[PDB]
């Protein structure tokens, strides 16, 4: 027969585009392997007449594409582009209204934890290492958070509709973020074992679970040791742009100006709903696209984010 063709660009990072010309009789998958058009798995679709001139994502099918894929994503998972494109299929259809000067997400596909995670990220000082994450991190702040949410799902190994934790989401996100000007020096005192200090760097430096009160963490908290005496572990040195305090959900009161932002969890284990409290001239309860404000807050808090720059204790 006769061969018809159109001109289309393929890419893995949407920065370096490689030009291709494809037979319109054969499907995309035969010519490139799996192929996507803005999240549409067009692997089994023959090229159309309107497709000419557009840009499609392909898998890293040669080392030039593999290197470009790493330099933008810092991942070598062959599934990453497919998982990212599957997430982008749903996130591009979500709505991202500007609530209280922050880019929130209107509820859909069980994105409650992603919304309060998105709002939290807009208030803490964080540098993402993958250029895909930073670029999309940037574009979320401007109001276009479709790719950022899709990459968050991709990097956290979560899928659309699947339920997840904000505390476990931020942990994954902190792995893929530059936290090296970050150091926590814990010191533990036991009546029998004696005294020993630890130096935590990276994710463990900014995260702790057991109590929401960062002031209480400064006084000291109770932990066991090799014998069974509840020892006192207290913060000594903290150098990080922020700290995340966590604890299983319980009634907790928040005050005007004493914190940065919080995570509200209501309901059963896993089957609950997330809401975001942020500390402003007053307290704001951002629930997806919904917004209510109050001067006091006592409710089911599980994560509290505090601003820090550098801290050294006065406890001898
Ligand atoms: C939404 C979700 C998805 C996956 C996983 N693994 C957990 C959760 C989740 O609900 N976590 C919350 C915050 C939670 C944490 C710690 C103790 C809790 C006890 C009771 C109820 C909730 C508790
Ligand atoms: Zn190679
Ligand atoms: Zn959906
Ligand atoms: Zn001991």
């Amino acid at each position: 027969a006769e061969v018809r063709t159109i001109k289309v660009f393929t890419t893995v990072d949407n920065i370096n585009l490689h030009t291709q010309v494809v037979d319109m009789s054969m499907t995309y998958g035969q010519q490139f392997g799996p192929t996507y058009l803005d999240g549409a798995d067009v692997t089994k679709i023959k090229p159309h007449n309107s497709h000419e001139g557009k840009t499609f994502y392909v898998l890293p099918n040669d080392d030039t594409l593999r290197v470009e894929a790493f330099e933008y994503y810092h991942t070598t998972d062959p599934s990453f582009l497919g998982r990212y494109m599957s997430a982008l299929n749903h996130t591009k259809k979500w709505k991202y209204p500007q609530v209280n000067g922050l880019t929130s997400i209107k509820w859909a596909d069980n994105n409650s934890y992603l919304a309060t995670a998105l709002l939290t990220l807009q208030q803490i000082e964080l540098k993402f290492n993958p250029p895909a994450l930073q670029d999309a991190y940037y574009r979320a702040r401007a109001g276009e958070a479709a790719n950022f949410c899709a990459l968050i799902l991709a990097y956290c190994n979560k899928t659309v509709g699947e339920l997840g934790d904000v505390r476990e989401t931020m942990s994954y996100l902190f792995q893929h973020a530059n936290l090296d000007s970050c150091k926590r020096v814990l010191n533990v005192v036991c009546k029998t074992c004696g005294q020993q200090q630890t130096t935590l760097k990276g994710v463990e430096a900014v995260m702790y679970m057991g109590t929401l009160s960062y002031e209480q963490f400064k006084k000291g908290v109770q932990i066991p040791c090799t014998c069974g005496k509840q020892a006192t572990k207290y913060l000594v040195q903290q150098e990080s742009p922020f700290v995340m305090m966590s604890a299983p959900p319980a009634q907790y009161e928040l005050k005007h100006g004493t914190f940065t932002c919080a995570s509200e969890y209501t309901g059963n284990y896993q089957c609950g709903h997330y809401k975001h409290i942020t500390s402003k001239e007053t307290l704001y309860c951002i629930d997806g696209a919904l917004l209510t404000k109050s001067s006091e807050y006592k409710g089911p808090i599980t994560d509290v984010f505090y601003k820090e720059n550098s801290y050294t204790t006065t406890i001898k």
